């Protein structure tokens, strides 16, 4: 099994983007957090197995709520972390 980080940028976030990425994780079962850097942009860390971890980048890629996406970077690991719920930092 696998995990990912993500940063996005764009008009990620206006009411609850990271709320949307976090109910597109549950939808899928990942397990993980999602935070709203300093420098602007959004960023998601979360383990699960590979095809639920990318249908979740497309997601956020996609930008199908009325928040978008107009920049993205991705990194990827075997480090699973023992997470069982989706959460959310307070930024």
């Amino acid at each position: 099994m696998l995990q990912y980080r993500i940063i996005v940028d764009g008009r990620v976030q206006g009411v609850g983007f990271r709320y949307f990425v976090q109910m597109e994780a549950d939808k899928r079962k990942l397990a993980g957090w999602v935070k709203n850097r300093d420098d602007g942009r959004v960023e998601i860390l979360a383990e699960g197995p590979e095809n639920a971890l990318q249908s979740f980048v497309e997601a956020v890629k996609n930008g199908s709520p009325f928040s978008k996406v107009t920049d993205i970077s991705v990194t990827e690991s075997r480090s699973l972390e023992g997470h069982h719920r989706f959460s959310i930092v307070y930024s």
